[PDB]
């Protein structure tokens, strides 16, 4: 008398692919390119058939709905982003869970939206062989709309939406140590940026512009006292150098550096660490504030969760 059921365990996701390295967390799959979307089977304990889920890509599931973060709308990836590796999922005998893989594009990745809350991979199940019933929710109204939890008394567990974004190998989380030689309104001194411990460093946000290109917000002071915030865009290579850019209009900026994996021994934790190294010059040209600055950047974190829910608003 038992009664099968296939589903997605979760309706909203977000995925933030991971490039380079992780501490904490295995990130093959986000090196690859690769995510892999998941389903499971219930209603019963020992599962015994070779059960295959079908399903379909259903644009229309993004409808009406947007990021609660961003108050920007959940907008269907291109087909030329990603490539499913199949049409169906399958769930063998005597297992409860299986995946299909995604691989994401070069496409996806020259996007500038792919950095952030924009695009996203909607699913649908259509059939399923194997077992009884995919679990399509008891609807409290006629015409129930899937993404409305309102409509529904049980809800539906058939379709999946996945927002994706990405973070390049430098996006993360650092403790910065330096000096500017400062000329502030004709005024010349040094400013040392030095705490006894690595640990107390000023943190900054090396975040992601592009597959090259991150971006880090700054301050200095002036003339009167008052800090002047400013942005630097470093844009790396293939041997690990970057050259050093302006991303503020308000800052003309240039130099050069580079990323170091292990740079630093005996740093953070009395663990070796990974390192930014930048050589450049700042000119805040409205303030009237030119630096030379040398800095040290030690990785503390990635600061990414691969996997986290993801939060939408049905305006
Ligand atoms: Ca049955």
């Amino acid at each position: 008398f038992d009664y099968q059921t296939v589903y997605f365990a979760n309706q909203y996701g977000l995925r933030t692919i991971e490039l380079g390295e992780s501490e904490f967390v295995d990130n093959t799959l986000d090196n690859q390119h690769k995510m892999v979307i998941k389903a499971a089977w219930g209603g019963g304990y020992t599962n015994r058939n070779n059960v295959v889920i079908n399903f379909k890509v259903d644009e229309s599931l993004c409808d009406n709905l947007y990021f609660k973060d961003t108050d920007q709308p959940l907008v269907p990836m291109p087909a030329s982003y990603y490539t499913l590796a199949s049409d169906r999922i399958a769930i063998p005998k005597g297992q409860i869970m299986a995946g299909v893989e995604v691989q994401l594009t070069d496409d996806f990745f020259a996007d500038e939206k792919s950095i952030s809350e924009n695009y996203v991979i909607p699913l649908l199940m259509t059939n399923v062989q194997g077992a009884d019933s995919i679990l399509q929710g008891k609807p409290v109204v006629e015409n129930p709309v899937l993404t409305n939890a309102g409509d529904w008394s049980i809800l539906p567990q058939n379709f999946v939406l996945y927002a994706v974004k990405y973070v390049n190998p430098w996006h993360g989380e650092y403790l910065r140590r330096g000096i500017d030689h400062a000329t502030v309104a004709g005024t010349s001194k040094d400013i040392i940026r030095h705490e006894q411990f690595v640990e107390n460093d000023e943190v900054v946000n090396i975040s992601t512009k592009s597959m090259k290109d991150n971006l880090l917000t700054l301050k200095t002071k002036d003339e009167s006292g008052k800090d002047i915030s400013y942005t630097v865009r470093l844009s790396f290579a293939e041997d690990g150098s970057c050259t050093v850019h302006s991303g503020s209009q308000n800052v003309v900026v240039s130099g050069s550096g580079k990323f170091v994996s292990k740079g630093e021994k005996n740093s953070l934790g009395g663990k070796d660490r990974n390192a930014i190294y930048l050589d450049y010059t700042v000119n805040l040209t409205d303030n009237n504030i030119q630096l030379a600055t040398k800095d040290t950047l030690v990785l503390r974190t990635r600061n990414v969760y691969g996997g986290k829910s993801l939060e939408v608003v049905r305006k």
